[PDB]
């Protein structure tokens, strides 16, 4: 579960032997691990676990000499060891600066690392380490150490806090990479130029990890934490789901439905009355046998799918066709679920971690925005009234107490789903005047 210290290190990155273990890295570096029994067995943590602990990842480069650190918050720091600053102000600038950034995301640190080394050696001047300790005013993990008080702070409670303690970090180099940091950044991303400095190695270093870790594609098995309002907003999103793609039928009763990137094979209106497809990527092995194995782009599939409608929620592909209902996040909404990605794309951690392309309004030219409306057929057990309510009542006179209810907690869930940062899409065609038909 956890990486042994007795793990071989490849010290080919190094500008000092060999055939080097990270038991005897770590003792270079200037620490001394007898925490083994203590749940802090090792500072560097397995791939495995990093990618479990994705919210918690800060690049870190480097550039006696004074040091330029650089971080993947874009913030560079200059120490002169006795432009530059003390020691001792940095250090605290350090603690401020993870604190502010990680304190509504991760229990911990890690360090994402290209390791040239003059970074680890660095570490002992910034960063002590223990046994696993609690924080003294709160029961969160402590990730921060306080020499003038001896007291130990979690991210929210570090303010004033100088040393960074039992920080977690993976040097990427051991994932048998060759060539240069920029040479195998620059293949999957030119968002992030080099201007020779600390910060955008430790930006390119992240970007890279991200890449190698989601990009390729989303891993079921592994799931995290609430940080947020997941459960609000995926309920809210299942909710629309549902009301949008039963009224795109029963509007234009559309023969076949081709649901792509359901890799669950899970119909969301179950009683359709109409040719359920599924396609996926990526198909669950347990449902691969009703799930089509396909990857869509319109270079590759414009010539498919033209019977029926499309379903893409929150399958976001190059360019949707003009036969789609589509649900997809923008990535420029500011977020704790949301971090940065590869390629001015963007890593949505929700139940699971989501790897999302840049949003491009020139993927939804053959469409329109979705407008909000509220249908039922069901029947009808403040007085409202709204054009947006298409229910057998509202143009009856006054609406029931039934559906007035239903539309104001539709409204809640839309609202909802809309400020968590996604948009709705649809046919150019699609139009709630057959609805209101559907009663007459
Ligand atoms: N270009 C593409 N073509 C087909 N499937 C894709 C795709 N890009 C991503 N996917 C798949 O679409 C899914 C997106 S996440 C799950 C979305 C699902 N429809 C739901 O409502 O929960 C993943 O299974 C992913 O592998
Ligand atoms: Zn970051
Ligand atoms: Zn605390
Ligand atoms: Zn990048
Ligand atoms: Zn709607
Ligand atoms: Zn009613």
């Amino acid at each position: 579960t956890h990486l042994s210290v007795d793990t071989k290190f490849k010290t080919e990155g190094l500008c000092i032997p060999k055939d080097m273990t990270y038991r005897r890295l770590i003792s270079m570096m200037g620490f001394k691990m007898n925490y083994q029994v203590n749940g802090y067995p090792n500072m560097f943590i397995t791939r495995e676990e990093a990618i479990r602990h994705v919210r918690a990842w800060i690049g870190f480069a480097v550039a006696n000499l004074p040091l330029q650190l650089g971080f993947s918050t874009g913030v560079n720091l200059v120490a002169v060891p006795t432009k530059g600053l003390p020691w001792n102000v940095v250090r605290i600038k350090i603690v401020q600066m993870l604190s502010d950034t990680l304190k509504n995301l991760s229990d911990r640190v890690v360090f994402v690392l290209w390791a040239h080394g003059f970074e680890l050696t660095s570490m002992k001047y910034f960063v002590k380490i223990g046994p696993e300790r609690t924080c003294c005013l709160c029961d969160r993990r402590a990730t921060c150490f306080s020499t003038a008080s001896d007291t130990y702070a979690c991210w929210h409670h570090s303010i004033g806090f100088d040393y960074v303690y039992n920080p977690f970090m993976i040097d990427v180099q051991q994932w048998g990479f060759t060539g240069n940091l920029q040479s195998n950044h620059d293949l999957y991303c030119q968002v992030h130029g080099n201007a020779h400095v600390a910060s955008c190695d430790a930006i390119m270093t992240r970007c890279l990890a991200v890449h190698e870790c989601f990009v390729k594609r989303v891993d079921w098995t592994i799931e995290y934490p609430i940080i947020g309002d997941e459960l609000k907003i995926n309920a809210a999103c299942r909710k629309v789901q549902h009301m949008v793609v039963k009224a795109a039928l029963l509007a234009d009763k559309f023969p076949v439905l081709h649901d792509i990137g359901n890799p669950k094979a899970i119909k969301c209106v179950p009683q359709a009355d109409v040719e359920w497809k599924f396609y996926d990527a990526q198909p669950c092995s347990d449902k691969a046998y009703k799930i089509e194995e396909l990857f869509y782009s319109y270079a590759t599939h414009s010539d498919k799918f033209t019977d029926g409608v499309c379903l893409f929620w929150n399958c976001n592909v190059d360019r949707y066709p003009a036969n789609s209902i589509v649900c997809r996040f923008d990535t420029r909404v500011l977020s704790n679920l949301n971090l940065p990605g590869c390629d001015g794309g963007s890593l949505y951690v929700n139940k699971h971690a989501f790897h999302t392309p840049a949003f491009d309004k020139s993927a939804f030219v053959n469409l329109k925005q979705l407008p909000f409306f509220y249908y039922s057929d069901s029947p009808c057990e403040v007085p409202l009234k709204s054009a947006t309510c298409i229910t057998r009542c509202n143009l009856g006179g006054a609406v029931c107490r039934h559906h007035a209810n239903e539309y104001r907690l539709y409204l809640d869930a839309y609202n909802m789903m809309i400020s968590a940062g996604f948009s709705l899409w649809v046919y150019k065609q699609f139009d709630t005047y057959n609805l209101w038909n559907t009663f007459t």
